[PDB]
């Protein structure tokens, strides 16, 4: 692959479109002013799906030169205009006619299926750009560096929307149909091709003004214009928060937020008209659920950071498009957690994006976030969930070793110089290390040019007064110590907290040696300390013993941040299956969880917990660890209660269905006997039961029901309103234990009743509930291999039933036996997800067959 010749680069694109709606195709023509940097006979171009009609050249005053060459390269995207005569060095106007086509491939300017409130079945003229599908709107020099500006033009009918970056400046009608009107915008500013944007159709809006004073508005399909209420004024608040922050003001006359029916890309920073999908912008006050306020938030701050990072300073290639998204995936945190800190984002923050990140980076095949992108196809495969997880993660460890004093004035003076222009990952370093003189191109190299990330370990001393700390590390696996000779170096910001001072910084440090002494001064033995500080570095710790039982307290008290407490408990269940910690030492700690309140801490305590549950089923002490967790989920049980407390919030609501549902799977009876109580009333319309307390009761009653609770909640599907309360049974009728139930669960999986998408949750449910189960399943589609490969093959739904099915197996010679089946029934598109699971078996058949004795030896010496 090679860029353009940059011969001949643009100055001003002169666009007028006229979407030919029902013909789905659509013409227009191109004025683009230009200057020729070098004298050649030929320009070079981006097009695709478009067929030019005539092109001239026009050099300044002189007469245009039509152009007789013309070269269609459809594997590349580009066309070559050949001309009789050299157009020499100058200032010239490419005046270019062309024809497109709206095309169904959700992309470029295509054509985007809508229904009016009555039906009829409509279409509009959607526009969607990036990476590289300007091409198929008009033939453009389609490169991110390669920067103009644009004077769009739209010619629509009378009763339809024509939006589009700018503002609208003339509403002129049009001769040749008295039908239609020219819509003219205003000029954008020095902008890329990938960010240009217009749509066409039928939408109403609701307006409002930030105190900045930019006009901000919401448009919704028709008769949805309450629904964006929300998301206006989120919007409304975000503009002045990023304008405080970079110290730079928004760029645009006006900001528009559209909500488009099936948008396929989910959203586009679009520079002045953000485009959603409905799904995720608006609101629907009978449809939606409790976070979707919280989600749209979120989605909100984030396309709008790039108002700023990313639109107005673009990257130089797609090689810096991880931190182009990296950064907004870290600012929409500090975005909503200013305007909204009663959600505390940060915790959804780690458990989100960074323990995701982690996960891939501690395994084998990762890659280091920053890769060079040559064609711009090699994007959509070197780019993954590690670049954006992983890529915000480091930006929030970043902000917090430099601080957010010199953050916020290396940021003003990054966007300041680079302001419609554009620049790489290292002009950031660089404009970073000006304003805070700490060496961020050195440190921001071992985390970008490599993969992995370090495991700390910290040992303490009390020495007087003060706490010798004698840090050391090395490169963390999943399986265990990292096997290789190259032995890999991070240059760690560390930040240590005391319980003296549990949500300030005691000491920060940078490691950038492979041991390192640290002294705490005025840290008494009955302290507690605490690495990583809020979580904000990319790396996991391993604290000794005594360490950590000195944070036991700090756990029990709540005095550890919510967000330490969750990474601290993630780190540990990552060491003991890995075999750097036992397991007995984890289970002690959990313990400690027994006054949590947060949500997040939970749900990543019960999901931490299931594993170690179902991989504790293939031993002989399954009860046990059952009345193991019984007693951490019980003080929580009381408290939360079944019934909501006058005054509580959403996530109060869902950490009760989780915590009901983990103690009713458990076993315990009180649990078991209440939700008894509900489902018996749920069935004979006495009172139907919470949607919030569906899932736990279902699941309950099934796994400690018979051959009768299974009938009931197959009647309650098959009779089954809505399609959303399909799904939730479909879900949980793997719950059932006795064979012959089990049986007729996976078969009600390929009926007709049950359709084939989710057909692979019935499945999963039945894998994750119990041991026999998962070999029932297994064994059910090696038996129906022939029909369920049929189904799936190709697709993302045959590497998720391959996922849900075997993941859970803790025997080696099981993980030989997904391998050995694959290799005679091959899953071509599932090749990565095969070498996963097997990697996941021998990892916890190893981690089982170590620790298997050690944990039952600690349960029943406990009880006792
Ligand atoms: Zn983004």
């Amino acid at each position: 692959f090679e860029r353009l010749p940059a011969d001949v680069s643009p100055i001003n694109y002169s666009l007028c479109l006229k979407p030919d709606l029902l013909d789905f195709t659509f013409e227009g023509k191109l004025e683009a002013a230009a200057q020729v940097r070098q004298a050649t006979n030929q320009i070079v171009m981006n097009c695709a799906d478009i067929d030019i009609i005539t092109a001239s050249y026009a050099p300044e005053g002189d007469e245009e030169i039509h152009a007789t060459g013309f070269n269609y390269q459809n594997e590349d995207e580009k066309v070559t205009l050949s001309f009789p005569s050299t157009l020499q060095t100058g200032t010239g106007t490419l005046k270019i006619d062309f024809v497109g086509e709206l095309n169904d491939k959700m992309k470029g300017f295509y054509r985007s299926k809508y229904t009016t409130p009555s039906g009829e079945v409509r279409y509009a003229a959607v526009t969607q750009f990036e990476a590289t599908d300007a091409r198929r709107a008009f033939p453009c020099w389609d490169e991110p560096a390669i920067k103009a500006t644009f004077d769009i033009s739209l010619v629509v009918p009378k009763d339809r929307v024509a939006l589009s970056n700018m503002n609208v400046i003339d509403r002129k009608p049009y001769p040749d149909d008295e039908n239609l009107v020219e819509v003219k915008f205003a000029r954008t500013p020095v902008m890329s091709t990938y960010l240009v944007a217009f749509v066409v159709g039928e939408y109403d809006f609701v307006e409002t003004r930030s105190k900045d004073g930019v006009c901000v508005r919401v448009y919704t399909p028709v008769g949805k214009a309450e629904q964006g209420k929300f998301a206006l004024e989120v919007a409304a608040k975000t503009l002045p928060f990023y304008k405080d922050y970079f110290n730079v003001p928004y760029p645009l006359p006006k900001i528009d937020l559209i909500a488009i029916a099936d948008f396929a890309a989910g959203a586009m920073e679009n520079w002045g008209l953000v485009t959603y999908r409905e799904t995720a912008l608006l609101i629907d006050p009978k449809n939606s659920c409790s976070s979707s306020r919280q989600w749209v938030a979120l989605v909100v701050g984030h396309e709008l950071a790039h108002q700023w990072f990313g639109n107005l300073v673009t990257m130089e290639w797609w090689t810096h498009l991880w931190l182009n998204e990296g950064f907004a995936s870290w600012i929409e945190y500090l975005c909503v957690d200013h305007c909204f800190p009663e959600y505390d984002i940060w915790t959804q923050f780690v458990s989100a994006d960074y323990t995701r990140a982690q996960e891939l980076d501690a395994l084998d095949n990762s890659h280091p976030i920053e890769v060079s992108v040559g064609h711009p196809s090699e994007v959509d495969e070197i780019f993954d969930a590690i670049s954006y997880s992983k890529g915000a993660s480091v930006i929030r460890m970043l902000h917090d070793y430099i601080g957010d004093k010199d953050f916020k004035k290396g940021m003003n003076m990054y966007l300041t110089k680079f302001q419609q222009k554009n620049a790489a990952t290292e002009d950031l370093w660089e404009s970073l290390e000006n304003a805070s003189g700490k060496p961020i191109a050195a440190v921001m190299n071992t985390w970008t040019k490599q993969m992995g990330f370090p495991l700390i370990y910290v040992e303490a001393e009390q020495v007087e007064d003060d706490r010798l700390l004698r840090l050391s590390q090395k490169k963390f696996c999943a399986g265990g110590s990292y096997v290789g000779e190259d032995c890999p170096q991070w240059m760690v910001p560390i930040t240590i907290s005391t319980s003296e001072d549990p949500n300030q910084a005691k000491l920060k440090i940078l490691m950038d040696k492979p041991e390192m002494n640290v002294v705490l001064k005025n840290v008494k033995p009955d302290q507690w300390v605490k690495l990583n500080l809020g979580t904000v570095g990319f790396y996991r710790t391993q604290y000794s013993s005594a360490m950590l039982e000195s944070l036991l307290p700090g756990i029990r008290d709540l005095s550890l941040p919510p967000v330490d407490r969750l990474g601290l408990q993630n780190d540990l269940f990552s060491l003991a299956r890995a075999g750097i910690i036992s397991t007995v030492e984890v289970l002690k700690v959990m313990e400690a969880f027994v006054n949590e309140p947060n949500y997040t801490v939970w749900s990543d305590l019960s999901c931490n917990l299931g594993i170690l549950s179902t991989l504790l089923s293939h031993t002989d002490f399954y009860e046990e660890i059952q009345e193991f967790v019984k007693d951490v989920f019980s003080p929580i049980g009381e408290r939360l209660g079944w019934d909501p407390k006058p005054g509580e919030g959403h996530l109060d609501a869902l950490l009760r269905g989780l915590v009901l549902g983990k103690l009713g799977k458990a076993g315990h009876k009180a649990t078991l006997e209440e939700a008894r109580r509900r489902f018996k009333d749920h069935v004979e319309g006495k009172q139907i039961l919470s949607a919030d307390l569906r899932s736990p009761v279902y699941l309950t009653v099934l796994k400690h029901g018979d051959g009768t609770t299974l009938d009931i909640m197959l009647k309650l599907h098959k009779q089954a309103d809505m399609q959303e309360e399909k799904n939730r049974i479909e879900r949980v009728l793997g719950a059932t234990l006795l064979p012959d139930l089990i049986q007729k669960v996976l078969t009600f999986a390929l009926s007709e009743e049950v359709r084939p998408q989710d057909t692979v949750s019935v499945i999963g449910g039945v894998a994750g509930g119990s041991k026999h189960g998962r070999k029932a399943a297994w064994k059910f589609i090696k038996d129906n291999w022939e029909e369920l490969y049929n189904r799936y093959q190709g697709g993302f739904l045959i590497s998720r039933l391959i996922k849900l099915s075997v993941e859970g197996f803790a025997v080696d010679k099981m993980a030989g036996e997904v391998k050995a089946f694959f290799e005679s029934h091959p899953a071509p598109s599932a090749e990565r997800t095969i070498q996963q699971c097997c990697e996941n078996i021998l990892l916890n058949a190893a981690w089982l067959k170590r620790d298997a004795e050690s944990i039952h030896q600690y349960l029943l010496q406990r009880k006792a």
